[PDB]
């Protein structure tokens, strides 16, 4: 067994400390192992995203706009969450595809039909005027030109849009397959527990204070970065199993899992940090249908 | 006489410090007194932003690209200037209209014949590499779609340019001819003497530390901000005559001539700065055949 003891995990992509040869291979290997995994790490990472915009109290009254939504069946378990904590949060899910039905009947979401673009963007800006906006973002088209169409859109979502903070997907393009530089909002590389066997995806989490938006460019030698580092994470820390984690699941994403989840507000008192996050963890697991 | 007795003249557009309501009827009054007026504008902008740039320590070894070059007259006293005092500059002007022949046959200076677009930067940005790049933009389509057309090539030349330091043009739209919010590079709102009698544009300056770009929103409440400053900067202000202000002119745009002069860096030494500005500004008038 591939046993360790951490003191953390790795929370964010500039704490990851080594790196390792991406290796081709790796990319025959098994990408999933839990049912509705995809659905699970969205739930966690938006969890820990919203719950970090109560804490600087900028979560009440915003609406949240979520574009690439569809299905999303998770979704649904995020609104309850805050809902039954009695913050106040308008919800507007905007994708091509169908949502899950689900998400139908609740006054306090709305859902779209229809792909954004630019010129769409400006009407539901305009529309949801003047209220705050929380932008989410999930959208997929990939090819590297794919990718940056993707990231070129997102830029475009808050430059017209204007919201308060906003989580937006973050692959890096693969060294190999570069294109150009190219500039994304600046803000914290959140890593994602169950993603993928080898995803290089992470979520990018920022707060916009003031008028300002501050931007950072992204060179091939921050792709070839990305891909040491992320392959090093995929590859040796997640195949651990943090022993001195005393969780009734003790690999490395259940650890990091606990690790998110210690931030989320409940109503329920609980005694100790280990029963908060073995509840919110049985909770979520039980909504989302994983034994 | 309109008298007046200052400490030092507004250098920047935050320091101005009352407003007016702006009166169409301004522009039907004389744009210009001197000149070539146009030509001193920009060269003491030019020569105020390069000499900070020098003090950074930035200048030496970089290569100047200058788009929107054309005819640049005083672009060879500039060069002239800094190639005295052995600063290393290569110079690079790109303009679709034809240069003033002064600058023809020097070596450290490039004429290109070229209207700039997003793939010719990348092609130049390819053939400077890898030296350092301070840009310079004076392009000129004006409607307010032209002026946001104008802005947006700007933001991609600092995007595919990559420069250490800036000097864009900026003359914000008329708020009774919005069209839409927009971004500009962060920087210093750099007043300009001589400019004319109801100009409204300044000089954005900037200094690009680490692999960040920071962008900032205009609104239209903003532009209703610039129409009131730099009317009442316009009406009242550049029509003192400075008193207190000892020198052969005391009109204002002199005695702001002056405190841009005074951070000039001279070979020959001088007892006061009075005597260093004084011949600054002789040097100047002679080159640009003002009397
Ligand atoms: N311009 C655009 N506007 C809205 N949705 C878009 C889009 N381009 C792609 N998409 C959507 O991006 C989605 C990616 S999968 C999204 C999963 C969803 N976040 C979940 O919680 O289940 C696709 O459904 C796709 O239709
Ligand atoms: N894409 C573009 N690339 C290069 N020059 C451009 C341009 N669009 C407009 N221009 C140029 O912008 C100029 C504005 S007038 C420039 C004056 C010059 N800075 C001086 O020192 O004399 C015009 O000459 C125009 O041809
Ligand atoms: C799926 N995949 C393809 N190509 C790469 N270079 C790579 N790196 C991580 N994952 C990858
Ligand atoms: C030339 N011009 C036209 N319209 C305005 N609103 C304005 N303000 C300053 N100058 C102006």
């Amino acid at each position: 067994m591939d046993v360790v003891s951490l003191d953390k995990p790795f929370m964010y992509f500039e704490e990851i400390d080594n790196e390792l040869d991406y290796e081709p291979e790796s990319a025959n290997e098994v990408a999933k192992k839990l049912p509705y995994q995809g659905q699970l790490k969205l739930l966690l990472g938006e969890l820990f995203f919203l719950s970090k915009l109560q804490r600087h109290g900028i979560l009440d009254g915003a609406t949240v706009v979520y574009i690439g939504s569809a299905p999303g069946t998770h979704i649904r378990y995020l609104r309850d969450h805050f809902y039954n904590l009695g913050v106040i949060i308008k919800w507007m899910l905007i994708d091509g595809r169908h949502h899950d039905p689900i998400l139908n009947g609740l006054r306090d979401v709305t859902l779209v039909t229809r792909f954004v673009d630019e010129e769409y963007l400006r009407s539901i800006k305009k529309q949801l005027h003047p209220s705050k906006i929380i932008l989410i973002s999930d959208v997929r088209s990939p090819s590297t030109a794919d990718l940056l169409s993707n990231y070129a859109l997102q830029n475009v979502m808050i430059s017209i849009l204007n919201p308060v903070a906003s989580s937006l997907k973050w692959r890096c393009p693969f060294p190999d397959q570069w294109i150009k530089d190219f500039y994304i909002p600046h803000g914290n590389k959140m890593l994602q527990p169950f993603a993928p066997s080898y995803s290089a995806e992470m979520r990018l989490l920022s707060i916009y204070t003031g008028e300002n938006m501050r931007l950072t460019r992204v060179t091939k030698s921050d792709a070839v970065n990305y891909e040491k580092k992320m392959y090093y994470l995929n590859k040796i820390v997640r195949n651990k199993v943090v022993v001195n984690f005393d969780y009734p699941n003790q690999e490395y994403d259940y650890f990091h899992m606990y690790f998110m989840l210690r931030t989320v507000y409940c109503n329920k008192t609980f005694p100790t940090t280990k029963a908060k996050v073995l509840f919110l963890q049985q909770s979520i697991f039980r909504f989302l249908n994983i034994p």
